[PDB]
């Protein structure tokens, strides 16, 4: 019924449709193995489709044979008995082959089939190839993160000390060694009902700290809370003001939406004030839309995101049954900034793409046709991801690309925002996200503010206390929404501990 | 058989010397909750002994009682009993005071001594006291690690792209995607066999950094290593000393030490030349001295140990019985730039107090007497903690304080140190330790070269692959050696975070 032969350039195309366990695939790589080595890499073959192929090496001065690649189609049904049908098949093939002593280390691949775990294998594309290319070249791939992230590592000790000098300022954790129960301190602070869920992520803030001792039903105050906030806010607000402003003054908008936000807590946790007059001044939406350009890792993300899509357009361009545009969607494109990088990329290929810049909201597809109303190419409608696609007049399967920046975290069941998501796609269309990944307080202060933070109801799903998801969990409910190739990006020094990023992109393709 | 009261101020000696569940003890404070209290606290007594003690408060308008402090006194023998019995009693005499309606979660107090876990439990001192105060209130308490360890941290960035590239040298790493066993890179690269060990933590120091995969059987290189390490090893290593230099000279130590054993490696590694030839340069002990004095986080941690025996000393001080001198001993001394620190402390007390400088090498007595010959009070031995202390000629359980700065973990079995520390002090007795607490990369460069790094034979309570011990295994250790009272310190900004602690003065007290 199957078929194991030798590998040749022409099974090149196929081979990397393949999942890997060692290392990403190289078009030009395989091609160097097959020709210096034409009878060292073999294949099964199902119905001509291909379904296993392994790449072998010699070593040590000729006398061991080694795996140097172990692939497999893990869509064809039954692979995983094949794969094993062609390991054993290697194994005896290899030890009589003229000068072999041993196989080198079979039992780590028999392992890796029978008990499959999708993660641990690398993918491939052309997509995922030239990120890592980008990333591995970066002018940043030589700095670290105590000076990439120094600004908002500043930032967040500065607004942890000032945040427990507003837990102060509304009567408690003046004293080491206070007891309190989650929901007494909503009681005792008036915390209106909509911020109370807001209340546990800021206490944790400070627990992480170490200025308080969060167990399973107790807050505690610690001895470092004596000392650790704010003595006078205005002159040691004013003064961080200055020291922060001249030295990192690309993050001074996430300096002021902070300053605007801790300086009012007190009235907004109580329900006493709206947060759209304190922070949303006059409409002014520039301030916000300074907090994700402008500074050098914001722009290596929003660059990441947009070379990803700029890349995945030209390839679907290089096909020739031609006919309808590409169409590329993005969700919630707030006040595109992002957006704006973008549609510069691919305004080149404007006849060939079509772009719909979305928002949950009519003010900011509003505010997109200002700043765009001069490319012909993108289209403006509004679009809720949690709500029915056939309600809101979206034909499903129709888009090639679907973009969110930072959006979809904000929903209730991240299940559902991701099935919802991959019905925007047709089969081998593209998600790009771009998150925050760790339970960063930066984003708290403000963005734990607004209603969406706070819809979650899945939270085995999230970290922590609030609605963020890590690389980890992101990677499995992408997978269990039918997306795969999965690509977590963050920057260069961390490739390799994405569990702990801060921020990232990431790439996904439909099944 | 025994008798249940209220407290009084009378109690607070014995009060001082229990454990504590909440927060450590503290003298002032006790006075206030029985001055304002008087019959709100009950303790329990068995033959005139303290066994345990409940301080509690009223909360939520006067309606609720909650535990402040549940104290016991561990040395008692059936004390788990004797403190549920109190818990027990508690309940019962509060829900029935005036105006009480529920005690507020004893169920956490019944667990925590039904299965009693000695390291989550508080345990106070004058000198646990006072170290917290003066940690807590430190000019470094304002500071977080990215500001204090940047010296450390940037030296160990580009130490690492010099280590890959002496492995590049060596003829291994150059590509993406090689397969080693581990036994096969020390034939490879034909290291001696005293450096095998060492080798595994110089692969081990690339794979936290992502050059290289280390699984069970195999090492494998990743695509970073194609990127990372030096292109040209004289001018990029030039280029750095000059930056490094200028920016912290406080650290220049630092560089040049490891400086003088990279560009070397290859021939320390083979066997081929002699570490104490390459960087112990014709004697010149003073670079290596300055390793440990002269930046503010060694200072700091210097300055916490020697206040730290100078308060224990005063402490002994305070005591009428008076005949016999405080005899303090230094456990490898080495170059006494701690040493020195600290005499001039105790200089003040020297006619009650001996101080006994000793290391394991006749050179570093004699280079201590060199340096101290003007102090009377100072007395030079060779002594070896991990022999006999019969053979050496010293009495066993005859000294108050202990001292040992990074010496202990270099010994083979760790348990069989610290007893032999043990006998050293009489009941009561202080250890006084600096110990490396993370398997620290600036650290194996050099200090990996000498041998009693590798003695150690118990590696199930080491970190990775060295022979340093975490702050959890020290606690672990210390309590399986005989002493309680353990006092771990790090860095203020990390007194909650000490599992991750660098560095760490630990004190600890024979029972
Ligand atoms: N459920 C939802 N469906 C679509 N858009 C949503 C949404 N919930 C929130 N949004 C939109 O997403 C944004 C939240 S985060 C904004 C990020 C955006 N990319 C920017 O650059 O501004 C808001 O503008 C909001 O209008
Ligand atoms: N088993 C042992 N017993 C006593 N001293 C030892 C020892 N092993 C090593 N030493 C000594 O401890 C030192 C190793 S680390 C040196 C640290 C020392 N406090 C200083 O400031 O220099 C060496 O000087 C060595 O002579």
């Amino acid at each position: 019924k199957y078929q194991i032969r030798y590998a040749t350039v022409n099974d090149i195309p196929n081979l990397l449709k393949c999942a890997t366990f060692n290392q990403p695939v190289n078009e030009p790589f395989f091609q160097v193995l097959l020709k210096q080595t034409p009878t060292a890499h073999l294949l099964l073959e199902y119905q001509g489709e291909l379904v296993a192929a392994i790449f072998t090496e010699t070593k040590n001065s000729n006398e061991v044979l080694g795996i140097r690649e172990f692939l497999v189609r893990t869509s064809v049904e039954n692979w995983q008995v094949l794969a094993k049908d062609l390991l054993e098949f290697v194994e005896q093939w290899g030890v009589v082959k003229p000068g072999i002593k041993e196989i080198e280390g079979l039992l780590k691949y028999h392992e890796a089939i029978s008990n499959f775990q999708k993660s641990k294998w690398y993918q491939s594309s052309v997509l995922n190839k030239k990120l890592i290319e980008k990333i591995t070249l970066h002018e940043l791939a030589t700095l670290e993160l105590c000076n990439l992230m120094a600004p908002e590592y500043e930032l967040e000790a500065f607004a942890a000390r000032w945040l427990l000098r507003v837990f102060q300022d509304m009567g408690v954790f003046l004293r080491e060694g206070e007891s309190y129960q989650e929901s007494e301190l909503v009681s005792q602070l008036n915390i209106s009902p909509r911020y109370q869920r807001l209340l546990g992520a800021l206490l944790q803030i400070l627990h992480k700290r170490g200025i308080l001792k969060i167990e399973k039903d107790r807050v505690f105050t610690l001895a470092r809370c004596k000392t650790f906030a704010l003595e006078n806010i205005s002159s040691e607000v004013s003064a961080f003001y200055d020291y922060f402003s001249e030295k990192y003054p690309a993050h001074l908008s996430w300096l002021t939406v902070v300053k605007r936000c801790l300086e009012k807590y007190p009235l907004i946790l109580r329900g006493e004030v709206d947060v759209n007059e304190v922070v949303f001044t006059d409409g002014d939406m520039e301030l916000f839309a300074g907090l994700f350009l402008g500074h050098r890792v914001a722009d290596y993300f929003n660059e990441l995101l947009a070379d990803g899509v700029c890349w995945e357009v030209e390839q679907r361009l290089l096909e020739e049954k031609r006919a309808q545009p590409i169409r590329i969607l993005e969700i919630g494109a707030g006040t595109g900034g992002v957006t704006g990088i973008l549609l510069e990329k691919l305004a080149s290929h404007a006849e060939q793409i079509e772009f719909w810049f979305t928002d949950i909201s009519s003010v900011f597809t509003r505010y997109g046709e200002s700043k765009f109303k001069q490319f012909p190419w993108v289209k403006y409608q509004t679009f809720d991801i949690e709500k029915s696609l056939d309600a809101q007049g979206i034909k499903s399967e129709s888009f090639d690309v679907v973009i969110a920046n930072n959006v979809l975290h904000n929903t209730k069941l991240i299940h559902q925002t991701l099935n919802n998501s991959n019905s925007l796609l047709n089969t081998g269309g593209l998600l790009a996200l771009l998150e925050f990944t760790q339970p960063i307080d930066i984003l708290l202060y403000f963005g734990g503010l607004l209603q969406g933070f706070w819809l979650f109801e899945d939270p085995e799903y999230r970290l922590e206390v609030g609605c963020l998801l890590s690389i980890p969990l992101w990677q499995k409910v992408l997978s269990d929404c039918g997306f795969d190739e999965i690509i977590p990006l963050g920057l260069p020094c961390e490739m390799h501990a994405l569990s702990k990023a801060r921020e990232s992109v990431i790439f996904a393709r439909k099944h």
